[PDB]
């Protein structure tokens, strides 16, 4: 739909702001709106360009960046700018970190299953993201809107299939697997395999062998079904994106507040498992108590 052909003299670019998955993104101001540019540093960098000025001119959802534009002298993408930085940021940043509840945790998740579910609904072929993790999926609104991001593949192994690096044949389950180890780092704001660390052949060879990361204590049986059923080894195992939705859908009613935006302080710790278990960050008294009144 809607692209323009930007002139470089347009844009008045304020700060970097950070490096995407590729190339460099700052802030910017074009046509008196804040705007992110992203611009390709080195020659290597223009595939995962191409690509993504493809893939993003193609997408409208409210869970997917935004692209207004593109320019070629010099080559640059001209998004819409997330104020509230990454989701990564968010959960494993510089202190002071927010507070941020079990609603937050489930609202991210089920936004980003939105954007991913409309990705492999796409005619005539689904688009399959690759690279889905927390740098890749940015803030807006208070904290409380989440919208996907870096497409030049449309660092990684810790949220990565293992069909993948297997280099075996894999399809849009591959994303399926990487939303499940997400939702198990929102909800325990743990760095995923961040034990294991050593080069990323170490967190390949682990999840290979079938290491997940481990469970949560006190976690509601239908977010762990959930959650395993998505980093199954065989991908046929792993539900869909649309199941996802659904569910994730469903279990909101128990979930009230993820609308609140990002405010409170939090200073946060991590004790390590006392069994072979972790502590969730967040806290599921309240969603227990709201099931137990809907069902008796
Ligand atoms: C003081 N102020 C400084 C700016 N700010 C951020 O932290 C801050 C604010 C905005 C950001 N990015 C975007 O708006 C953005 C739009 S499209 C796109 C992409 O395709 N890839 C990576 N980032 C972006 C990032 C950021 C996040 C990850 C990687 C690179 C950049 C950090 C909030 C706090």
């Amino acid at each position: 739909g809607p692209l323009h052909m930007i002139d470089y003299k347009e844009i008045e670019v304020e700060e970097v702001v950070g490096r995407g998955a590729f190339g460099v993104v700052c802030k910017a101001k074009w046509r008196a709106k804040d705007v992110a540019i992203k611009q390709i540093e080195s020659e290597s960098e223009r595939k995962a360009f191409i690509v993504e000025l493809r893939q993003l001119s193609r997408v409208n959802h409210p869970n997917i960046v935004k692209l207004y534009g593109a320019c070629l002298n010099p080559v640059c993408l001209v998004m819409e700018y997330a104020e509230g930085g990454s989701l990564y940021n968010v959960l494993h940043g510089a202190e002071p970190l927010p507070y941020y509840t079990a609603a937050h945790a489930m609202s991210w998740c089920l936004q980003c299953s939105q954007g991913v579910a409309y990705l492999h609904s796409m005619q005539p072929k689904a688009l399959i993201h690759r690279d889905l993790k927390p740098p890749n999926l940015l803030l807006v609104a208070g904290g409380t809107v989440l919208k996907i991001c870096d497409f030049g593949t449309a660092g990684s192994a810790a949220w990565m299939a293992p069909e993948v690096f297997e280099g075996s044949n894999y399809s849009e389950k591959c994303d399926v697997f990487s939303w499940g180890i997400i939702l198990w780092e929102v909800i325990t704001r743990r760095k995923p395999f961040d034990e294991i660390g050593g080069p990323a052949f170490r967190i390949m060879w682990a999840v290979h062998n079938g290491t997940r990361p481990p469970l949560i204590k006190n976690l509601p049986k239908p977010i762990e079904s959930l959650m395993t059923r998505c980093w199954s080894k065989d991908p046929s195992q792993r539900p869909s994106m649309e199941e996802i939705v659904k569910i994730m859908t469903h279990l909101m009613r128990y979930f009230p507040g993820a609308d609140e935006p990002l405010q409170y302080p939090c200073q946060h710790s991590l004790p390590p498992g006392e069994d072979g278990r972790v502590e969730p960050y967040v806290d599921f008294a309240e969603f227990y108590r709201l099931w137990s009144v809907d069902h008796g």
